[PDB]
């Protein structure tokens, strides 16, 4: 046995979620074998984690544990992704040297684990680690592969993680053109490309992405995220002409019967992200996300925490919410993480010993 005893497909009519104490649902979630796909490990930490850090490099001394929270986290929400990217600049203070990125790498895995997560899509912006101190990207991405690496050799590889690539907007030292040639350079490490940061209309990098894609590494990109932008070209750009494979969040798919049809034919999976939408105001409230439509509709979702570290919440917490707020069912959770799997980036033969021992 391991520590978690997972749900299988014939348990799930025979657990009764209307009985439980939120405590009980939430040992039900952990159980869930999820395959998530859209997490930025560069934002995934606890809460102690993440104030460690900060005591260990003496970064605000006049500043409580909680204070620190506060000034640097998104646990409370605010008004836009725009504030949100802005945010997310202030927590580059923890990223010192190649020790912590390795033991941020380390953490993030270990509780992805202790959460029940079987397959992991971390994703992370070399340029937004190497900003703040001037770091290598090199030098970086070893770091994060190591501590990968010697997590899921001690866990015995009972979780499957890969990594994807993304180049971003917003930060100083952004490179959308320098990111796609370190992701190729280091093919043999990232299964995946992807664009973050400020929701830009990527039709204007199209030769990047085609020749990224080209070259055998898919794209998911960030794409129908933001509420405040006037139309949809966003995402018309990134399914026409960017022809991604998944998009990051899409929930603004849901405006258009089109772009449903389009995604539904095209077989293109939306990574959904409940908690982010609610706390960047996508969403206006969990009681209306747009998942429910979308999943309703037919199109193909999986469920995503997007940054655990600036939201201090869990992937569990993602499914608590859609369970509470939009009554989804574990059927529906199991049928999600299934489609994760089949659109994962990962290796095929990898992804059918996951299928063949959770599904
Ligand atoms: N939900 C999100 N939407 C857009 N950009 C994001 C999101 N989460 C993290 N990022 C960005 O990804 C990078 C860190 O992985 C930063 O550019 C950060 O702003
Ligand atoms: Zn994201």
């Amino acid at each position: 046995q391991e520590p978690i005893d997972f749900l299988k497909k014939e348990e799930l009519k025979n657990i009764d979620l209307s009985q439980m104490s939120k405590k009980e649902r939430y040992k039900i979630w952990k159980r869930i074998p999820k395959c998530e796909l859209h997490c930025h490990l560069d934002l995934c930490f606890s809460a102690d984690f993440f104030v460690s850090c900060i005591r260990k490099y003496n970064l605000q001394p006049n500043l409580s544990d909680e204070e620190v929270l506060d000034y640097y986290l998104f646990a409370k929400g605010g008004k836009s992704l725009g504030e949100f990217v802005e945010k997310a600049i202030k927590v580059a203070d923890i990223f010192h040297d190649y020790e912590v990125i390795e033991d941020l790498a380390k953490h993030a895995v270990f509780n992805k684990y202790k959460e029940g997560v079987v397959l992991m899509e971390f994703r992370y912006s070399p340029t937004f680690v190497a900003f703040k101190y001037n770091l290598d990207i090199e030098l970086i991405h070893q770091a994060i592969v190591k501590g990968i690496k010697e997590v899921v050799e001690l866990l015995d590889h009972k979780i499957h993680v890969a990594l994807m690539c993304i180049g971003d907007t917003g930060h100083e030292a952004a490179n959308i053109k320098a990111s796609a040639d370190f992701c190729l350079k280091h093919k043999a490490d990232f299964v995946g490309f992807d664009h973050g940061g400020h929701e830009v209309d990527l039709k204007e990098y199209k030769e990047i992405f085609d020749y990224v894609r080209e070259s055998g590494v898919p794209l998911s990109v960030h794409a129908g995220e933001d509420v405040t932008l006037p139309n949809l070209n966003t995402l018309y750009s990134a399914i026409q002409v960017l022809k991604v494979e998944r998009i990051g969040h899409g929930i603004r798919v849901a405006e258009s019967q089109e772009l449903i049809d389009m995604v539904k034919e095209k077989n293109i999976l939306l990574e959904v992200c409940p908690i982010s939408n609610v706390l960047l105001k996508n969403a206006k409230s969990m009681d209306t996300h747009p998942i429910r439509q979308l999943y309703d509709a037919g199109v193909k979702v999986s469920v995503n925490s997007d940054d655990p570290g600036m939201f201090l919440t869990n992937i569990n917490d993602d499914y608590e919410e859609l369970y509470t707020h939009l009554n989804f069912t574990l059927e529906d959770f199991m049928k999600m993480n299934e489609w994760a799997l089949e659109k994962s980036f990962m290796d095929s033969n990898i992804k059918d010993k996951i299928k063949n021992l959770y599904f």
